């Protein structure tokens, strides 16, 4: 799979579980159209999302639903959700992780990109 | 003012200047309705978005236009923008900094909510 | 002052008050010798560390006692404490600001150097 | 193995490979004692510092030489180094993960700690 989402705790130092993940791309008409959804593992990780014939050049955008992760914990966090919105593919195929590191209060996010 | 942003270059070690900076209000359609922009100054702040009367509860989004801070040092980066999308609670306290620190192909935003 | 720490705190999305800060600078013989010590303020800021007299070019050693911090909040951390490294140097600019941003079991920090 | 050090590139969107690593453990008359060191992989990945027989209960200090990195790489860094120090096994041996995300005025830092 050429795009996986992985999500740790900065408050427990674990993974983060059962995180809800909701991908979209940009069409013609400048809307965001569902392009991928899943949760993720015990690991953190989120595998299967699509492949490399459907993952083709666009804008996605990947939103990664922390609030309601906390929430399910009883914790009342800051932000909605945390949404990660790149170009993909402009130069041919690559693979992409979009790793994700969250608290009540503040998350970062980056990107590994390989060239198959 | 109630709500103040801050941006910072991880690869430079510096305020990032010059941002522009767009804040949306979620309107009862859904949609995101424009409510206040501007650009960072000279040391990454950008203040006087709004005021307490217009500041009312609600989802908020703020807009960091990333991609072109880094096509303006030369730096082809991955993000198309950073955005960061709140609710503003009456309960909680009363001014909030939304931070964002930036690198090609990471960023880090954190909000501090004080009195 | 030459040099400012400012530490924040992830879980609250607040200043970190009271955190104990210990300050560093390598002596000749490779140990490291004291150099000035404060705790945070209401907003997390630690002023007046030093002066620009005393702070000649070397190598420094910023220690954030977050082990502490957590403790008092009756939470477990991860880390015995936070420790910065970095050589000051003349040619750069002239102003240093250490920021930590604090989680039980993480932590970042940044340097934004200006004049 | 339970102790892997894992390091990421925000510059480049990719593992930092080639970084080295230098574990310290407080010794009983409070110095720091060269434990195991050691390089990351292709993968940003450094395994095998240690085994479960060798890694007993005590203060830990993972060095991490992110000077050295940038500077193979013609960027010159702020930092010296980046050092994560924390007590580990003492509740019963755990699995840690020290993983980090560097800049060239910035890092990151967090742990992921299992029980196996
Ligand atoms: C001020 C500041 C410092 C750090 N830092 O890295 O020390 C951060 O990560 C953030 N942020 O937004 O996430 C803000
Ligand atoms: C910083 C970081 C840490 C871990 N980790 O395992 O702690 C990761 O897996 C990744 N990643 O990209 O997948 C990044
Ligand atoms: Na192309
Ligand atoms: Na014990």
């Amino acid at each position: 799979c050429p795009l996986m989402v992985k999500v740790l705790d900065a408050v427990r130092g674990s993974p983060a579980i059962n995180v809800a993940v909701h991908v979209f791309r940009k069409a013609a008409d400048d809307t965001w159209e569902p392009f991928a959804s899943g949760k993720t593992s015990e690991s953190g990780e989120l595998h299967g999302l699509t492949t490399e014939e459907e993952f083709v050049e666009g804008i996605y955008k990947v939103e990664i639903d922390t609030k309601s992760y906390w929430k399910a914990l009883g914790i009342s966090p800051f932000h909605e959700h945390a949404e990660v919105v790149f170009t993909a593919n402009d130069s041919g195929p690559r693979r992409y992780t979009i790793a994700a590191l969250l608290s009540p209060y503040s998350y970062s996010t980056t990107a590994v990109v390989t060239n198959p």
